RNA sequence: AGCGCCGCAAUUCAUGCUGCUUGCAGCCUCUGAAUUUUGUUAAAUGAGGGUUAGUUUGACUGUAUAAAUACAGUCUUGCUUUCUGACCCUGGUAGCUGCUCACCCUGAUGCUGCUGUCAAUAGACAGGAUAGGUGCGCUCCCAGCAAUAAGGGCGCGGAUGUACUGCUGUAGUGGCUACUGAAUCACCCCCGAUCAAGGGGGAACCCUCCAAAAGGUGGGUUGAAAGGAG
């Protein structure tokens, strides 16, 4: 699946101050001009009619802006890095004293070379003079060198590789804002994310890839290519088995390894069971959110500048369960890992802490809203867009499904992750 | 008092265990779920602001396997995050500045709360997280204040006046920028780069050999995990 990878790219202080007055002096008023262009068009309001602006106007708005004197020339590289980031600036508007990111659409632009040290280096098409190595670690390392590989590969073949089998795929170099004073290459930390997809890692893998990719004058001619290519068995998850993840307020996610032909539960799973020496972390992240809601609401009107929010805690948990979850769906072969609907869960989590109150203040109405009320100030809701982003992530990265489902509004957090998971399997007929 | 968490107990169980008939049967050593109970000089959560290009968390190749996985060997690079651990401080001065304030009444997801000494409320040297609630945390409670939610009272110089200000400072409390002191570590320590870079020196535990023991070798562990950037 797609998976962006960092490394820093490092090279002497003139090739740095040359990549920061093209960007920062003599692109990023190029990005911002251009918007502003974008902005004093006439026939601004008649594209919004439709609601998108195609292609064609930054495609015509982007060579006048060769010779202007402010601009001093730029590589064409950089001009496609300055038009596809208006493009994505107002794709993204139409739904700081940092330079526009760099955006390279292929590989072809970035081409990878090993130094006398043997460490790896990288030049962008249109540059060729800045040697901006790669710097990262282990677990990227392998990444940069197999790019490097497959550079390699192409041109022993005469360049007769398909471009879609290669590792590489993307690439943003952006500056990163840092401490101190002084010139600001210096000071902002050149970063290099690519963004490339381990389905066209492991051999069987990049196999699989070749079917649909020819789903057209070389739609077939340079498809097959040895490259150096791992063989690793491809993860062939039975179908009959789903791992419901029912979401809750006490219990965040609670997955029961179902066999759904007969009915029987393979696994219950809970979150104790789910995160190991990780569920120290659960109550934790609560601790956190009855932090914030207590200060955020307390600061109104959010003048008041302060630490709230400060880790991303929630996001490490969250991706914790969905590494759990999806390792625990490959014990026991799983074939979906099943999610809930975010749009069905407003409902859910009020049901919850209705029927909470119910079982411990039955009938004393005016005791069940008291006990509800201190009950919502103790557990808040859960982050339950990023456990389903990160669930989803994990299952793609391994192979494994995701399916919707529907959780049921009573019952023991086991009992609802099992009819859960039921209930998708019964959905999964349609 | 109330609520959420932690798991100490019991009970009932299984997602656990036993040769099966392989789905049933039985019992709680390991792994856990629920209900209730309990808070023991006990188990386990939790406990303030920072700090590493940190270690493990890798990849490939042969073997074993019905396999998650284990071993052997080759390479290795540092990106962004989460814990844990260790370590350092609870900042100094120079500005731009917020936000509120006759005196009152209860009081708000209101504020503060660590030990000790001097000292007088208000706070200075020095310790430092174990920062009020004896299991822990809290928009709950308490101690104090409340001008810094409301909301309702109520006043002296003034107003052309019908509105609004003084009693508002030589305050209380939050931000922004700049120069600044300590950590700049992941077994410990020294020297370096912090657009690059690693190399020394050492102690704790090892597996094994020279022998006969000790001692002296070769290799190895000296915390782990996670990742799609918007």
């Amino acid at each position: 699946s797609q998976i962006t990878i960092q490394a820093r790219l490092i090279s002497f202080e003139s090739n740095r101050q040359q990549l920061w007055k093209l960007m920062a002096d003599l692109n990023t008023p190029l990005i911002n001009e251009l918007l502003c262009q974008l902005g004093q068009h006439p026939d601004f309001e008649k594209w919004q009619q439709k609601g998108k602006l195609p292609s064609t106007v930054v495609s015509q708005l982007c060579q006048p802006l060769k010779t202007d004197p402010r601009f001093a020339g730029q590589p064409s590289r950089l001009y496609m890095s300055a038009i596809h980031i208006v493009d994505y600036i107002y794709k993204s508007w139409l739904a700081s004293s940092l330079p526009f990111p760099l955006v390279f659409e292929t590989n072809e632009d970035m081409v990878w070379s090993k130094n006398q040290k043997g460490r790896l280096c990288v030049h962008f098409n249109g540059l060729s003079d800045l040697i901006f190595e790669v710097y990262c670690g282990n677990r990227q390392l392998h990444w940069f060198q197999r790019f490097l590989e497959d550079q390699q590969t192409k041109r022993k073949s005469k360049n007769q590789h398909s471009s879609g089998l290669f590792t590489l795929r993307n690439g943003h170099l952006v500056w990163l804002e840092g401490e101190g004073k002084g010139e600001p290459w210096n000071l902002h930390h050149l970063t290099l994310y690519c963004c490339v997809d381990n389905r066209l890692w492991t051999e069987e893998g990049t196999e699989i890839v070749r079917q649909e990719k020819a789903d057209k004058q070389s739609t077939l001619t340079r498809i097959n290519n040895s490259f150096e290519r791992p063989s690793q068995p491809l993860y062939q998850g039975q179908s009959h088995i789903l791992v419901g993840v029912s979401l809750g307020l006490e219990k965040p996610a609670t997955v029961a390894v179902v066999d759904a032909i007969a009915n029987k539960v393979l696994a219950y799973r809970s979150i104790k069971q789910l995160l190991g020496d990780n569920y120290e972390l659960l109550n934790r992240q609560r601790r956190q959110q009855q932090y914030l809601s207590h200060e955020r609401h307390k600061a109104q009107k959010n003048f008041s500048p302060n630490q709230f929010g400060a880790s991303e805690l929630g996001q490490h948990i969250d991706r914790l369960l969905a590494k759990a979850i999806v390792a625990l769906a490959r014990t026991y072969k799983a074939g979906s890992i099943v999610l809930p609907k975010l749009g069905d869960m407003r409902e859910v989590v009020q049901s919850e802490i209705q029927a909470i109150a119910e079982q411990k203040f039955p009938g004393y109405i005016e005791g069940q809203q008291k006990y509800a009320k201190q009950y919502r100030v103790n557990v808040h809701r859960w982050s339950y867009g990023r456990l389903i982003q990160s669930i989803q992530s994990k299952a793609a990265q391994t192979g494994i499904v995701i399916e919707e489902g529907k959780q049921p509004i009573r019952g023991s957090p086991h009992d609802k992750a099992k009819e859960l998971a039921l209930s998708a399997y019964n959905l999964r007929l349609t």
